[PDB]
């Protein structure tokens, strides 16, 4: 969402530096800033999921082992 | 894969704008529309697998939950 | 880690553009490909996570299996 708002954000600065390109300078340097923070904000969510990985591995693991005692 | 062929083209612009450099700006330009299509595909996905995640959750749960009321 | 020093290094290269919009497009271009660089070591990342979540979907599946076969 964050990441949606960072997106949204860059898809601005995009338009306004195409116009402009129909001071362009600036706008592309802050263009990259959100492609930046776009790309940093990613990473959390992505580190997250990696993490949420894990934590259904272990959890399935559990299960598997407690069926496997059962018997 | 989408994603693959987005980042191809960006390695194509890259090359580009740097044999270039050895104009230059509309490609930059190009460039950072390239990069943000990118990322907002990588982003489609992550909320994807955002959704497989909290799915796979809940089908380890109610395994979990299966075997706790088997008792 | 590596999208951790794609990154960092990333924040380098725009500290420098900017401050250097305060040659410029050397460092633009440059900063283009640590983005690109970032972008493509986070896809290779989340290609795991992709496969991560299918193997963790074939287990839930196995032991989903398991339990139905056992009535």
């Amino acid at each position: 969402s964050l990441i949606e708002e960072l997106i949204r954000r860059s898809e601005e600065q995009q338009r306004r530096n195409e116009e402009a390109l129909r001071q362009l300078l600036s706008g592309i340097v802050q263009q990259q800033n959100n492609l930046l923070r776009a790309i940093e904000a990613q990473q959390h969510l992505l580190q997250l999921t990696v993490w949420g990985i894990k934590q259904l591995q272990a959890r399935i693991l559990a299960v598997e082992r407690y069926l496997k005692d059962q018997q």
